[PDB]
């Protein structure tokens, strides 16, 4: 598994591009400059083994890179990357973690530390499914925590209700692991959206299975709660890509 | 009207980002590296009056930055930015000019030359509707040329059929000015999509008004031709944002 080339340069460019042109009316600017940000990013992991990370290792970075988030516009998701991001619409409808400075810079990149100069490895990185969990999930876990923690108002969660193997809510998804338990008293409610892929067997439903569990969980947190399956706005997205599925017929 | 801060740095960062992470399986990489590209970009307009540009001013730069384009996947649009780009889905379904390197680096930026050091203006740029047409359209017109020119196979064109003021096809839209007339013999056909916004009065149709004109024009070019109005795929898109409009009712 191959590390991202010229990591430092890509990091600093994405960062500059963002600072100056992206989500301008949508997210506030961060306060550290780019080489400030990088410094902290690099320190987290450099000069150690790949597997020598825990959940505190990028604490400082996410401290500098955190942005306050628009009221009611935070979204979360599980097993629906494409559809959740299509529906969120680059910040226009909702904010996803991928829209925030740190999510945007780091999205899709592969890196790791090595003890020998230059402190990081340009040939290879280990699966990470070979590392302890706290390493494996050092970065994106802390990312999700910082994210979830700075959410205010209403939040929305999109899930996949068409999976026999993976339930809609699972307490060891990133959502259940780092996102849900980190929400603060500033959050008032959790709107849930259950995606039911077209053509494919329906598995989870509001008020049953895991979603019954999540419901209870959320209520305990002193949050409101609602849940809907394939609301029209979402339904049409799906259909857009599959306009013949039996679910898409016109009046 | 305010020029983009730190132009150079944004350009170079957007450029590195693309070079290394964007459209990897969709567009080929460019050959010039980034400060090569920037040199040609800068040369084109620096140390001259904003108003001192013609159509050849960024010829070199688009020579360097041009990429060969997927067969049949090239799209054009007029007056439907949002909808066309949604439908194109970041290159997955079609390629828009905005997905190419040059389009991507420069998208949305504001800059202009000045004669006194440092060559360009960091306070203000005149409202280009004060310049001769060839200046006003120096950059994006050339950009559309080089793009249109590099198209092969089938091409698609999306138009707005719901506008009393602006007809669906106009010979002075960038499409009719730089794109259409620059299509080469490698192109075989033009698929046209007429958007009919929901709730709003229908104006143009296939085989009438400017679309009759465009049709004939396209036939003279020895290209095939078809045209549809709100195909389902597109229809659901619109509907996604406006799920109550009469047009959107379910069986
Ligand atoms: N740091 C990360 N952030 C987002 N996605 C990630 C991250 N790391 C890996 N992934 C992908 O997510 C899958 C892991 O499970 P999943 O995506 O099916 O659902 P989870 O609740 O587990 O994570 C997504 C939530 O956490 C934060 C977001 F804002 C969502 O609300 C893997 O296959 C990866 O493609
Ligand atoms: N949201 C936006 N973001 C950035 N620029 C925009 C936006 N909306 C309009 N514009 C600009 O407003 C001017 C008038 O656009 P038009 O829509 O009248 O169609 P044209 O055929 O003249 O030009 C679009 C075609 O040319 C090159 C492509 F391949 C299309 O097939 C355009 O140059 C747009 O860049």
């Amino acid at each position: 598994i191959v590390p991202t080339r010229e990591l430092e340069n890509v990091f600093l460019g994405r960062c500059k591009d963002y600072e100056i042109t992206r989500y301008l009316d949508i997210l506030p600017r961060v306060r550290s400059d780019c080489s400030a940000l990088w410094k902290d990013f690099f320190k987290a992991f450099s000069f150690k083994n790949p597997c020598d990370l825990d959940l505190g290792s990028y604490k400082d970075f996410f401290t500098s890179a955190q942005q306050q988030l628009p009221k009611n516009k935070v979204m979360f998701w599980s097993g629906v990357y494409d559809e959740a991001h299509d529906y969120a619409n680059t910040g226009r409808k909702y904010i996803t973690l991928e829209d925030t400075l740190p999510g945007y810079m780091l999205n899709s990149l592969v890196w790791c530390g090595q003890r020998a100069n230059p402190g990081f490895n340009e040939k290879v990185c280990p699966d990470f499914k070979t590392c302890p969990v706290q390493a494996r999930e050092s970065f994106w876990g802390m990312a999700s925590s910082s994210y979830a923690h700075s959410a205010e108002g209403e939040v929305t969660y999109m899930v996949d209700g068409s999976n026999p193997k993976v339930p809609a809510y699972r307490p060891d998804s990133f959502f259940g692991k780092y996102e849900l338990p980190n929400l603060t008293n500033k959050v008032t409610r959790v709107k849930v959206i259950v995606l039911h892929r077209l053509g494919e067997k329906i598995i989870e439903k509001c008020g049953a299975g895991s979603l019954l569990d999540l419901e209870k969980l959320v209520k305990a947190k002193h949050f409101a709660f609602d849940c809907v399956e394939n609301p029209r706005a979402v339904l049409f997205l799906l259909c857009s890509d599959n306009p013949n599925a039996r679910e898409c017929r016109l009046a």
